[PDB]
């Protein structure tokens, strides 16, 4: 895969005259620079002495090159551009329609969602591999290649030792570089454990709440954290000091440069104006090579994804959707065989479900499936609809195999009403409508008909126009398996095959659900999978599938007379803004670290003007017209300067560095620190929401450092190197006149933006076209993870379509992003050239009247273009802005979050003792997640000390919102709960946590020792060995804990992988049991358990009753017939309160729960 571009043969003529473009481009540069040493040649030669001629010349001379600059820079970039584009559309058409296109079975190989990753990342990438990479790689090497050519054509020994100067900083950023890489690298793995330890604790927020185990997690989250800030110093040392390095070397190399030519000229060699020549020529084509470096890797980055991308559209499938060749009947009468069939999915090719069986049915005969559960019922449903092919059998229709005819038109025969149907995120018309195209209105009535849907489809607002939520949210159970069978039937299927048919909340539906099927089956044979024997009775014929084969057969009567396993089934069933003087949280930590950043970097920014003001001197040196011997001791003064200078940049950036990295990770740590904190003293509701999720919230914490330290560190480091900088420069310049500082002042702005979007064109180009390609990404994803529905009724023309359309409407603003882009990168090139060609005709015309010497004039030109152009480097530098201080003001928002049940808030009873004695009545609530959905329908209930409560009635009555309640976490909206007659609000958070104790429903386990974990129940306490063993004898562990190795040593893995189910629960039940607690209440504590192992902690929790309230809420009713007292919940409502005799004797709705 080294050339994946295939389409557009004509667009081939974008990438050559876009190559070509680039190539003149680079090559431009070093003729203007060859010319400008000529020009400093001549102006030497009249300063020694119509200088205006010559001068106006090569004024010309720039401001033609400059406009072939801006024509071949537009040329360039725009074609490679437009090309990208128009490349990347037909990519993404052609990898959704292949996708679309794919059999079932490789897309259940692969998770849908790595596919749907893969499609946008390996198109961006992509995107951004081609295109600008190329032209800006081109121009890289172009002029790279074109410098070394001016060098040596003026040059013979000079640029030798230019270019052998060369590869000594080549290398020295080469190792930099792969060091600074590394050592990132290894950064972020010094953040595995921090990570890991937010992770478990976000996940586990809810047990460490009710244990207030907050200290140790973020005890630990601090140690994770020093280690990742020590990395991150090391880090930016080695960042600094590498960069200081890079400086060094350039300052050597061109001090070094400097004076070999000042020797060589002073031996009466090329004058001046070659070595200025040949010295810049050589430097550009030296460090235009790095430049290269992002485009070729770029490339690279861009080039495995695409392969994987092309493998997907390679691939031919076996069963090809879109293909026409098969046979199309034209007649089909309702005839069915299926004989011998064998198959198995090849996601899991060891089991064989199909082990031959054979069915024939006629028109119109409701052939029932009767078996076990995952017996093979759908797959033989899902074989019959042609989606897989059997593994060795033989399906026929007519006498005519499946594969015999065409797979789109067979399918489009053929209805299926799948157990969970999916309903598209379109109108209710369009939904019916996707059936078949050719649907009208009287057609859409006729099937709500039908279906008897018309009551719901009706009532609601817009009854044709209607637009079904995600994933039908805003329907109903039944509604969406009408809406279904509405669809269905719009089609005039010939064969309709059900599973699962109105198995969603009741039969009430059902019973017309069914009427509407059977109405019509004369000439559409029918296949149903009805858990349900209701209508079993009815069906034409019953087909029992076992061991992969057919059993039973024959009516209900001849299945029952046959004693057949049917028959005994039967039997048995009856944004928030930023701001930086609040975001000076710094200063108080680094008082006297930024004072010294600050120092340091306005030496290097003062740098610059100095190798101006050096340069400018080395030249005034031969532009004198004493020409003494002197000048050449001069020259070295010079020349060492520079030397020297690069030393003192190689002091301070060094000295920034270990300021600046140590100003950020220690902010880094404190807010890591800070914010986790804050996350911990936060109310359950808070990560009650959308907003939150723990994927969410460890990855803002994670990926924070990098924003607030730069926001903090780098914004004063840059400008304070850029104010000192500039501001020096132009100083300098108006003493050494004015005129010509005001143009050059004028100029400079085009410069400095000039150079910040041309540095930005190599990392950010692709940072806003997501928000319009997000238009197509639903329909692609809707396309994808609800893939089976539309292969099984043939939709995907209407969904390639659409995404055709949804591509469409931002391609046109894709070409004109590339159009003004490569517009303004064009102008910005021609820019500098302009500039040139101005100032330097304008200071030729100011020195012919001996107003300034060619020295001052050439040192202001220097001095002011040279700052521009390090303003405009040094700002891309950085890190982006905008982003980091949203991200701070996002930390800000969350460190500053005030919960309205505060654990770390002291304010709070604490009483000695308590008989917990609970008494609720009026309790009102509702969830904050969903308000409009109460849970709380004022419960009255009054446990006294020592007295055990349960809790029964029907899913969803808020069983476990009672406990959830009892331990503070949600504030009641309305009723007064009181332990022992104590205002819970009035309680301390804290205090209330440790004294009860709770068994969550879905216990879960860190990842950290058995004796450990067992101790975590308890906090602010040291736990003796003795104490965890007397407890694990309470839940009867101690034993089965001796009996793994390492005793309570052993390692309990994430979730416990090693150990059972069962043994978390009673690990759980031990860690609650530890702390003792006066009132404990355990959610399904038997749940999934051994039925010994549950009898086991019952008896523990009763030889522990005495003195100590519990609360029961589990399935079970053998342990609640011991219990003290059981309330059964109606709706929130509790209906019957008492012991369990007395409910006995008051039969009601218990008594209906005792007997099922
Ligand atoms: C004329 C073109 C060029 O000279 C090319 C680079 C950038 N600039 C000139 C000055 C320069 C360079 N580096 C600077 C760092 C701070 C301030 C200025 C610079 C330049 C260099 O060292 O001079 C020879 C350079 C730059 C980089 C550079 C190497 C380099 O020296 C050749 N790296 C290749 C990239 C880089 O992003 C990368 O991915 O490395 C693979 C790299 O990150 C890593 C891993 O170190 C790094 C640090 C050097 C990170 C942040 C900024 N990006 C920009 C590209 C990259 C750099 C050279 C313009
Ligand atoms: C249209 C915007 C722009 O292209 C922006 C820069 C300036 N001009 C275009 C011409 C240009 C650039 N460089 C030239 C060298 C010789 C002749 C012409 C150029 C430009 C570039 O590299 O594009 C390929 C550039 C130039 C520099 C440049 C960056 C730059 O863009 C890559 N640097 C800011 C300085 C530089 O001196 C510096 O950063 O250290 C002090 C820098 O040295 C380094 C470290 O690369 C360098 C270029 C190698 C070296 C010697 C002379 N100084 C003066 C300014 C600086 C340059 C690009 C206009
Ligand atoms: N598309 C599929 N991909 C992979 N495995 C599947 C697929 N469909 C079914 N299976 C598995 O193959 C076996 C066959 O069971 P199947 O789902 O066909 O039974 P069924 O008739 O739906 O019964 P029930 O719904 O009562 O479990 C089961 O283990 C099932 O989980
Ligand atoms: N964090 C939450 N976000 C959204 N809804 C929630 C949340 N917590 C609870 N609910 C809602 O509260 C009810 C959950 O009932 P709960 O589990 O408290 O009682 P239950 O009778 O023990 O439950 P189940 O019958 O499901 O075992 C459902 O309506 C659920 O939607
Ligand atoms: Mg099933
Ligand atoms: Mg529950």
């Amino acid at each position: 895969f080294s050339m994946f571009r295939y389409s557009n043969w004509l667009d081939k003529l974008y990438m050559v005259v876009g190559t070509l473009a680039a190539i003149i481009h680079g090559a431009g540069l070093p003729l203007m620079m060859l010319v400008f040493g000529e020009m400093t040649d001549i102006f030497a030669n009249a300063g020694n002495l119509n200088l205006e001629e010559d001068m106006t010349r090569y004024a010309y001379y720039y401001s033609g090159i400059g406009a072939g600059v801006l024509v071949a820079a537009y040329i360039q970039v725009s074609f490679w551009c437009l090309a990208a584009g128009r490349q990347i559309h037909k990519i993404r058409k052609q990898f959704f329609h292949a996708i679309m296109r794919q059999e079932i079975g490789w897309f259940d190989v692969h998770d849908v969602g790595e596919l749907n990753t893969r499609l946008t990342d390996d198109v961006s990438k992509i995107n951004e591999g081609i295109g600008d990479k190329i032209g800006m790689f081109f121009q890289s090497m172009a002029t790279f290649f074109t410098g070394f050519i001016v060098g040596f054509t003026r040059g013979w020994k000079l640029t030798l030792v230019i270019l052998a100067i060369s590869p000594v900083l080549g290398l020295s950023a080469a190792v930099w570089a792969k060091i600074l890489s590394s050592f990132t690298d290894k950064e972020l793995l010094a953040y595995a454990k921090a990570g890991a330890v937010a992770e478990e604790v976000l996940a586990a927020i809810r047990t460490v709440i009710a244990f207030g185990g907050q200290k140790k997690e973020l005890e630990r989250y601090n140690k994770n954290l020093e280690e990742a800030k020590r990395i991150g110093i090391k880090k930016a040392i080695t960042a600094n000091i590498s960069i200081g390095a890079a400086f060094l070397l350039i300052y050597a190399s061109y001090a070094l440069a400097f004076w070999y030519g000042t020797t060589l000229v002073l031996s009466g060699e090329y004058s001046i104006g070659q070595v200025l020549t040949v010295f810049f020529s050589v430097l550009i084509g030296a460090f235009s090579v790095g430049q290269a470096s992002p485009s070729i890797e770029a490339f690279a980055n861009a080039r495995g994804a695409a392969y994987e991308i092309f493998k997907i559209i390679d691939n031919k499938p076996s069963i090809d959707s879109y293909s026409k060749s098969g046979h199309k009947p034209d007649n089909i009468k309702g005839n069915l065989e299926f004989r011998n069939v064998h198959f198995s999915y090849p996601s899991r090719k060891e089991v064989k479900i199909l082990k031959g069986l054979n069915l024939k049915v006629q028109s119109g005969q409701t052939v029932a499936l009767v078996g076990n559960s995952g017996c093979g019922k759908s797959t033989t449903v899902q074989l019959m609809q042609r989606l897989y092919d059997p593994t060795e059998g033989m399906v026929s229709v007519d006498g005519q195999d499946i594969r015999t005819i065409n797979v789109r038109f067979l399918r489009e025969i053929i209805g299926v009403v799948s157990q969970e149907p999916v309903l598209f995120a379109t109108t209710i018309a369009e939904n019916i409508r996707y059936g078949r195209e050719n649907v009208t209105m009287d057609e859409i009535e006729k099937a709500v008909k039908e279906a008897n849907a018309y009551d719901f489809i009706m009532k609601l607002p817009h009854k044709f126009d209607t637009l079904v939520g995600e994933r039908g949210a805003q329907l109903s159970g039944g509604q969406k398996q009408r809406i279904a069978i509405a669809r269905a039937l719009v089609r005039n299927p010939k064969i309709l095959l059900l599973d699962e048919a109105t198995s969603a909340l009741d039969t009430e539906s059902e019973a017309v659900v069914q009427v509407a099927l059977d109405k019509a089956r004369k000439g559409r044979t029918t296949i149903v999978i009805a858990h349900r024997l209701s209508t079993v009775r009815n069906a034409d014929v019953i087909a029992g599938f076992d061991d992969g084969v057919i059993v039973e057969k024959g009516n209900h009567d001849e299945l029952m007379k046959e004693k057949g396993i049917y028959f005994k089934l039967v039997t048995m069933q009856t944004i928030p803004p930023v701001s930086f003087w609040r975001i000076m949280k710094l200063n108080l930590t680094e008082w006297p670290y930024f004072v010294v950043g600050v120092f340091c970097a306005i030496i290097n920014g003062g740098l610059q003007p100095a190798f101006a003001i050096i340069f400018s001197k080395i030249i005034g040196v031969f532009t004198r017209i004493d020409d003494p011997e002197t000048k050449r001791q001069n020259s070295n003064l010079f020349s060492l300067l520079f030397l020297a200078l690069g030393i003192i940049s190689f002091i301070t950036f060094f000295l920034q560095g270990f300021t600046f990295g140590k100003a950020g990770e220690i902010l880094t740590k404190r807010l890591r620190y800070m914010v986790f904190r804050s996350m911990l003293r936060q109310d359950v509701s808070w990560f009650d929401d959308p907003k939150n999720t723990t994927g969410a919230l460890t990855t803002r914490l994670a990926n924070d450092a990098a924003q607030v330290k730069g926001a903090i560190g780098s914004r004063l480091a840059v400008i304070t190197q850029n104010i000192a900088n500039l501001g020096t420069g132009i100083i300098i310049s108006f003493i050494y006149g004015w005129q010509l500082t005001l143009l050059l002042l004028a100029i400079v702005p085009i410069i400095a933006i000039a150079g910040v979007v041309e540095m930005k064109m190599l990392s950010g180009q692709a940072l806003k076209d997501k928000k319009e390609l997000e238009g197509s990404g639903k329909i692609a994803t809707e396309a994808i993870e609800n893939f089976r529905t539309v292969v099984s009724l043939t939709q995907e023309q209407k969904f390639e379509h659409m995404y055709a359309q949804s591509l469409q409407v931002p391609y046109r603003n894709s070409l004109r992003k590339a159009h003004i882009f490569g517009i303004t990168f064009s102008f910005t090139q021609a820019m500098m050239y302009f500039s040139y060609a101005g100032c330097f005709r304008f200071g030729a015309y100011l020195v012919a009247h001996k107003l300034m010497s060619f020295e001052d004039v050439l040192l202001v030109f220097s001095a002011v273009v040279f700052g521009a152009m390090a303003v405009g480097q040094v700002s891309s530098f950085a890190p982006d802005y905008a982003k980091a201080k949203i991200s701070a003001a996002h930390i800000i928002m969350i460190i500053e979050k005030t919960p309205l049940i505060d654990s770390y808030s002291t304010e709070g009873l604490m009483p000695n003792t308590l008989e917990g004695n609970v008494t609720f009545g009026e309790v009102v609530f509702n969830y904050p997640t969903r308000p409009d959905i109460p849970v709380l329908q004022g419960l009255s209930l009054e446990v006294k000390k020592g007295q055990t409560l349960a809790l029964v009635g029907s899913s969803g009555c808020g069983k476990s919102t009672v406990v959830q309640l009892l331990e503070r976490f949600y504030d009641p909206l309305a009723g007064k709960v009181l332990l022992d007659g104590k205002e819970i609000k009035r309680l301390n958070v804290q205090w209330l946590r440790a004294h009860l104790g709770i068994v969550s429903q879905e216990p879960i386990l860190f990842d950290c020792s058995i004796a450990e974990n067992i101790a975590y129940g308890d906090n602010s306490r040291v736990v003796s060995q003795e104490e965890i063993v007397r407890a694990a004898k309470e839940a009867n562990i101690h034993a089965f804990i001796e009996s793994l190795p390492n005793k309570y040593s052993t390692k309990v893995g994430d979730k416990g992988t090693q150990l059972s189910g069962g043994q978390k629960q009673r690990i759980a039940i031990a860690r609650a049991l530890v702390r003792q607690p006066h009132i404990l209440l355990l959610d399904e504590a038997t749940s999934a358990l051994d039925t010994e192992s549950e009898k086991v902690v019952q008896e523990a929790l009763d030889k522990a009753r005495e003195g100590r309230t519990c609360i029961v809420i589990a399935h079970r009713l053998s342990t609640i017939q011991n219990a003290d007292l059981i309330v059964v919940f109606q709706n929130g409502r509790v209906k019957e309160h008492g012991t369990h005799q007395q409910l006995l004797a008051q039969k009601g709705i218990y008594f209906s729960m005792v007997s099922v």
